[PDB]
């Protein structure tokens, strides 16, 4: 047998047809199938190439049923955006089963009284089947290449894997029905397949991927065990499902695919992309073969046994699978609609033209042909199914080209095409400003300045009336939207928010600047971060209730895996074997009746778990002594379920707050118009309020996942800095190239270790949070000092600590629960470490707030006097009040700096590294006189009065003082020190 | 036949000794053979193992010999560094042929006359060639895992490579000569053999893999079409060579993976890294299989038929063979230092120590072992295989790791100790502060602090006295070569400096830092530039000399047409005979039409015509081919003199600006004259020859320096583009699909670039007049200047204007080399430098002298059209603000560098600088300036300064710090003032 030319010219032409066929509409696949037709009829001519070809045309069904399909079905799951697949599950799932179900019956109770064959019910059912599969690859193509609605794609894709699958089985078990008729189908050991194939496959997908996934957690820094591991364990579940039951097999590793695949964690990046490719390719070779070898095989010997009426009859079928599969949808839809999942007339009527036949049906073809033997069914079965492939490849691509044309999926946003233009007249400006400046060198003054001005042009692809007080409401509302939507990129691009919480922050900025007058609403990120409210807490509310040294323990647990053993020999030369048990299960009885000795001796009390030891050693069942070791482990599985909602909820919280602020700070200098600015300030500042309490109450109500949640951001952000600082030492460079790459996997496998860390941190005791304290930076005598004379003191819910209008009593640090801060307009919610009135002790001001409880509080409260006498008597350099009076400054001085300078490009973030890199500054040694240079930016007044010499111009507190002044004197005021904050430069 | 369970234990046990076995120094695969051999005593006492692994232990010598083989030699091939491998490869291919030869041959004929098997010639020489092998990756790696250097690990591996493959064609050859005795071995067809072997499988190798390039370079954004015909041209290669030669099959492919590797531009960098990861996990399986069943083998069979002696024997074969590996380097080290390559006493000590025997020589010993059939020297050869490579695997890693730490490779060097400290201080501070302003937020004040600052810390890996003058004089010295370094890693980091030129760069500076009182010098960059006198340029001048359309394509065809019958003359056989006939005729006519229509076209027979005419009387087409391959040998050598021009006009360029950048930051760290003097002396005589050089360099020949030229410049300006469009990204300005559209044009322009044609002939002087800088392409202005635009030629040895003298009018160089020299000021102007700019812009005599090095065409310009075209035009855009500009950013980037030459500016960064910024006039601000905050720098060019409150008078030409805030002037005829300041985004 010779098969080498063949596959080669394959490969060629399938390249060929790659490359040269790109700018068409159609695939190429049309190409192929034609220059297979060339090769039969060449063929069929020339005996040589007859002779070179018979070996691979006419191959056994096994080969193709046992790798054409799985491959193709495991690259079809592995292809796929799991996360918003998994989104509407039910919905695809509902509508992909119950078409399929309708359309092969529909078809096959068309072709059993049209036709004239005469055909029975099971070649009915099998003819309906081969041509009910879909191809997923092709409609996701051209469906991102115009129209960009991901939506649409995923349910397409999720309903052509999910069609695919069912018609396989269907096909399958109606084929050995009426190929093989010696197979005997009673009721009971029918259902009991059925309920095998449904329930038992997917199972041991899902535990192989499982133990598989675990296994590959353990590994780092090894990029070449993981690929092995996970080829065998692909191979290796599908040996099993083909000595099992056949028809499970392609369930089995759907299913594999799709577990590995939404797991993206434990697997490092490559070898996710390496995978991808491998699959990629390996699909890519099985298309380009079954396409070649179908159209040999339907130009040889299928079209020499039509008629008239053969070519007559498949138009009909045709016009029937569309009419069916549209109508389908359009009964389904208002069902759809009113459960909550409902899609909207262009989606509908783009899926109803979106049903490509893939390869799939021409494999089932090739099978039923080849089983058919030297019949007409299978000639029958092959020209019709190529027929209809070589229609709607082509007429369903033309089609729904000129659809999306037609409506309005095909279509660019106003804002879209003006931040394009943008862009490009920034590109071109930016282009002719670097070559002014290259031309003017005397090393590059002899290039020829046409052929590079024109190489490397850069084009755009694309190409009191209540009427005017509306108007201004609409302008303000669209910039607005437009602000935070520019907002929640910026966060993300820092690196700060996570990617899905982006996603439902933009996804809902869009909703709200769709609808009109619609602000962004609060209620929709309740629901989204009120998920917690689920019978997962209830299973965790039971399980915890369920509930000498410990290597007795281990021992015990691995005498009962010994125990399993017995059992086995239990369930089952023979003499020797059958002795050994006896022994076996005599030695075990005894080791466990130590064990409750053992037990005995360390501890005397009887327990619910005594007694059931007891109990078995009576019965002398090792299943009920695992669950000891079962039930830590369901404690943990249920902690990491509860965490993932948790942090995503969080985020999601933190990333609208942060937006909002920034928000509300840049309209300041927008408009000037009272009455919007007075409802935009009390929309945004009633949202801010709802949400900040709503987060401080789901903090309070569990607080281990939220400790644990907190660290893994500090943790994430503290390593994410340090990795941006050796990239900026590595470009500057100071250090060569390797030992930042060293350094770099240092951070990256420290990352790694960080991802697989441990749920739910128990909360710190009160003393670790009092040694937590900013400015009480672990100086010894400070820490001893102070926890000297901490007062602790527990308050109920409605009552009132502290009220304004009195004399600073001392600060108060809140070491439990949720207090809210009220009075003069200002209004806030304070937690759980929070120190209360700084200001208030240093400044010696009467109070300008009023604190309320909303929980049960604890409070840590310390005397004045005693801060008095600790803070005049140390005096060395680093000393508290340079600390107090720093944090106090920043504290006071960020909101200033941000709404003077509120340009395009200031961030958060961006503001608190610029003012935490400059230090305060003393007028003890510059003798009441400063002189601002050009190395300190900003400079700003805390308290006191400023003065001049040659303006003397009064300076009002707390102000930023710009660069118009130059020399600063200040008189001495028994009352008030004066301060100032300066920002130098690097 | 069940293989499944053999197979993946095989994996499972490769991973887990891959995963538990790595912080020993021993390589994993002892556990994996003592793991062959407890299945093997287990499957020899229980038969239901026996029968699960015997299908795979007792296997076909054919399939290991045609799979197990060219898979791992072909790995071993992708795993090269290529260019450094190539820079050495007369001695290694010596050193590593000349080494294979003396030990084989001397192991035969150890083997023969000691031990008791009374073994013939030819199992000698077989029994010598299965242990000359040597394992490629285990040396690399250990090399890697400590310093090492580059040079060692590249040519040890070519060693390596070099030695499998000449051993597995020798073994091969006498295993044919010893097992199947019915060939004949006469002399003609055994060198005819030889000769094929030698010269025609890597000419066909080298044929596929060019093929093959060449197709690859014309797909543009397809990453999965050129994976699966770079796989179908290797396997198609191997099959070629199998039904070849069935040896010389191996060298196809070594030498197809070579190239490959080599070319690294037609091909994405993923589908490479694809590539890579691919042939390593199949070379890892073969690695892990072969193994085992060797382990399982040698347990079963080969340890139940030796004795004491058998045992002894072995000990004094290793040390035979450590003894002749040592001694043949030791004799050819002197002549490697004679010619040119010579080593040293460490590498050769070290290589010395660095043979490790692989998996290769247990391939052979069981093709051996399986083809001896139940004999006793498959079970010798398999026992002294397996001995020999267990004991080297443990013994030859532990010596090399105790000499590398007790000779000075596993050291660290001081410099490199500070940086590292300098290094982890500064990420502490970072750490530290970024801590303490995260502290302080109100959303994030409740996370367990000790588990965070104990879970992220970064830890060091690492842990007139003449005297005085010298001492002084050493710091200098290395203070000047880190400046050198770390500008030469500056400009490599901004994308200007090509890896290459960066590196040949780096390693002059390091040689020169090394030893003691030397400066670097210019006459190895000299060298390093000056190979264009090559060869090559004698072939491109005969080349040269030697020398409808439609129709000549159609005459090409034709000669492909007339190949046909040619065929057949070399070969129903009565109707072929005919139809052959028949062509022949047909294309006698064919032919001759198309020679009388060249007639009608041109009457005169031309020169080929005149020799095509006798091939029209003869009715031999191969002569006809030569008019198209003529061009494509001229091509072929443009690109391979075009890469070195390139590579020389890098080194040049990237020498002289690191050169101008370490003598401004000198300025301000020592205060001794006399050094400065010395130190400024040696720097302006190495950049005053660098660019008369290159000038010269450039002049010889312009073809390439314009190509060569343009091609620096699109790639620039595509790198400033895609800086822009990232940084657009960055501020959320755009969504991120449209950036990755924008960066995926830009990537297909840059790899449209890649394949640009060469040598792109000179621009006439009208479009270099045309592509003046402040002649911005003003239509009038363009016109008016060439209405007057006088030519000027003058040669070699004259003087073109002298200092002295009123300003005639400003020069523009468009042929030559000139000589600028004045008032201490000495450099050199090529084609396309403006002279005089300021001499006609302030009136001022001029104050430098022109001398011509080479014949020179000028462009003159009289000053008094100058003048009036100057006070004609008045637009916002007129010609005096650009000229004023151009001029006063010229004159300004040296002040501005010189003053703020603080660690971290560069030319390219305060040229930007500068650009962004733009000039102020007096006019519309009544000669007032008043400075804000937004403004960063300002110059005054020329002119006096006054104030209000300090009434300072100020020279120029002067940058005005941050002192006074209030500028006045006064109103001078003789001089306008005027100011350049640039202000913020
Ligand atoms: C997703 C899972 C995909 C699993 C695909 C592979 C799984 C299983 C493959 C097993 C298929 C058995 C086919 C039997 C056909 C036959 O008649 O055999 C004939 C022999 O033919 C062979 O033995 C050909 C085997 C080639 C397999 C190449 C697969 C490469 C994919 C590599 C992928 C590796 C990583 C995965 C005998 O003919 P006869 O009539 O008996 O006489």
């Amino acid at each position: 047998p010779k098969v080498i030319v063949f596959i080669s010219g394959s490969c060629l032409f399938g390249a060929i047809s790659r490359s040269l066929f790109k700018k068409l509409p159609i695939p190429y696949t049309v190409v192929l199938l034609i220059l297979g037709a060339i090769l039969g009829v060449v063929a069929s001519n020339v005996p040589l190439v007859e002779e070179h070809t018979r070996d691979v045309a006419h191959m056994d069904p096994h080969v193709l049923l046992q790798i054409f399909l799985p491959v193709l079905i495991f690259e079809s799951a592995f292809a796929m955006d799991v996360h918003t697949f998994m989104r509407s599950f039910s919905q695809v799932c509902i509508l992909a089963l119950f078409g399929l179900v309708v359309a092969s019956v529909l078809t096959a109770v068309l072709a059993m009284n049209l036709f004239n064959y005469n055909w029975n019910f099971s070649e009915a059912m099998m003819f309906g089947a081969i041509m009910s599969a879909t191809d997923p690859v092709a409609v996701v193509a051209l469906l991102k290449d115009l129209g960009a609605s991901k939506q649409l794609g995923t349910i397409i894709e999720g309903e052509s894997l999910l069609n695919d699958g069912c018609a396989i089985v269907i096909f399958n078990v109606f084929m050995k029905m009426v190929f093989f008729p010696q197979l005997t189908s009673t009721v009971g050991q029918n259902v009991l397949y059925f309920l095998q194939v449904a329930v038992a496959g997917p199972l041991w997908g899902y535990a192989v991927a499982k133990v598989t996934v675990f296994f590959l957690s353990h590994i780092f820094n090894d990029a070449l065990v993981e690929i092995t591991i996970t080829l065998a364990a692909t191979y290796l579940t599908y040996y099993i499902g083909d000595i099992w039951l056949e028809v499970s097999g392609v369930l089995a590793v759907v299913v594999l695919g799709l577990i590995v695949n939404a797991e993206k964690t434990s697997i490092s990046p490559e070898v996710e992309v390496f995978l991808h490719r491998f699959w990629e390719m390996l699909a890519y070779l099985a298309n380009t073969l079954i396409f070649m070898m179908v159209g040999v095989v339907v130009t040889q010997k299928a079209l020499v046994a039509v008629d008239k009426m053969d070519w007559f009859y498949l138009i009909i079928l045709y016009l029937a699978i569309t009419i069916i599969r549209g109508m389908v949808i359009s009964l389904f839809s208002p069902i759809l609609s009113r459960i909550g999942y409902g899609l909207t007339w262009r989606n509908a009527v783009i899926m109803t033209w979106g049903g490509l036949r893939g390869a799939v049906g021409l494999a089932l073809a090739l099978v039923v042909e080849n089983l058919a033997g030297n019949d007409v069914i299978g000639s029958k079965f092959l020209f019709h199914t190529a027929g209809i492939v070589v229609l709607t490849l082509v007429i369903n691509a033309t089609t729904i080209q000129t659809l999306l044309r037609i409506l309005g999926m095909s279509d660019i946003s106003i804002p879209k095409r003006l931040a394009m233009a943008g862009a490009v007249r920034r590109i071109h400006e930016g282009q002719n400003r670097t070559l002014n400046m290259l031309k003017s060198d005397r090393f590059l003054a002899d290039a020829d300045w046409d052929i590079a001005t024109a190489a490397c042009e850069i084009s755009d692809p694309y190409s009191p009336s209540p009427r005017e007080f509306a108007d201004m409401m609409e302008e303000a509302r669209l910039r607005m939207l437009k602000a935070e939507k520019i907002s929640y990129w910026k966060q993300f691009e820092h690196g700060m928010l996570a990617r899905e919480a982006l996603r439902l922050l933009v996804q809902h900025a869009e909703v709200a600047a769709d609808e009109k007058d619609q602000f962004i609403l609060v209620d929709d990120l309740k629901k989204s971060w009120q998920i917690k409210g689920i019978y997962p807490w209830l299973k965790r509310k039971l399980e915890d209730l369920i509930s000498h040294h410990m290597a007795f323990e281990v021992t015990i647990n691995i005498a009962i895996v010994l125990n399993i053993v017995p059992i086995i020999m239990e369930f089952v030369k023979i003499e020797d074997a059958l002795r050994i048990s006896n022994y076996v299960f005599f030695v075990i009885y005894a080791i466990e009746a130590i064990v409750k000795i053992l037990g005995l001796g360390r501890h005397y009390i009887v327990s619910h778990w005594n007694k059931f030891d007891a109990f078995i050693l009576v019965v002398a069942l090792r299943m009920l002594r695992l669950t000891k070791a079962l039930i830590p482990k369901l404690i943990l599985v249920v902690n990491g379920k509860i965490n993932n909602q948790l942090s995503l909820g969080y985020d999601v919280g933190k990333g609208y707050i942060i937006g909002e602020e920034e928000v509300g700070k840049i309209i300041d200098r927008m408009v000037d118009n009272k009455k919007i600015l007075r409802e935009l300030k009390h929309i945004s500042e009633t949202g801010r309020l709802q949400v900040v309490k709503e987060l401080g109450l789901l903090q309070r109500e569990h607080p281990g996942i939220a400790v644990s949640v907190k660290t893994r951001q500090a943790i994430r952000t503290i390593l994410n800095h340090s990795r941006e600082t050796i990239h900026e030492l590595q470009g500057a460079g100071l250090l060569d190239e390797m030992e930042a790459h060293k350094l770099e996997l240092t951070v990256e496998i420290k990352m790694k270790r960080l991802m697989n860390a441990p749920s739910s941190i128990p909360p710190p005791p009160p003393e670790n949070l009092l040694k937590n304290v900013s400015w009480l930076a672990g100086d010894m005598k400070l820490i001893d000092f102070i926890k000297a004379r901490a007062s602790l003191l527990h308050f109920d819910y409605g009552e009132v600590i502290v009220r304004e209008g009195d004399e600073s009593d001392g600060l108060f640090l809140i070491v439990s629960g949720l207090v809210k801060l009220y009075g003069k307009v200002f209004e806030d919610y304070l937690t759980v470490g929070n120190v209360i009135g700084e200001m208030g002790v240093l400044t010696k001001k009467p109070r300008n707030a009023t604190v309320t409880c909303e929980t049960t509080v604890q409070v840590y409260f310390i005397t004045a006097e005693d801060m008095n006498i600790a803070i005049d008597t140390f005096t060395l350099y680093p000393s508290l009040e340079y600390r107090l009076w720093r944090v106090v400054a920043i504290r006071i001085a960020t909101p200033l700096i941000m709404e003077q300078m509120a340009f395009q490009g200031w961030t958060q973030e961006k503001v608190k590294l610029h003012l935490e890199r400059g230090y305060l500054v003393d007028l003890a040694e510059s003798h009441f006189q400063f002189n601002i240079d050009a190395t300190l930016e900003d400079v700003i007044l805390i308290n006191g009065t400023a003065y001049n010499a040659h303006t003397r111009e009064e300076i009002r507190s707390p102000c930023l003082i710009s660069r118009t002044v130059h020399k600063l004197t200040f008189q001495y005021t028994a009352t008030e020190e004066p301060r100032l904050f300066v920002v130098r430069n690097a």
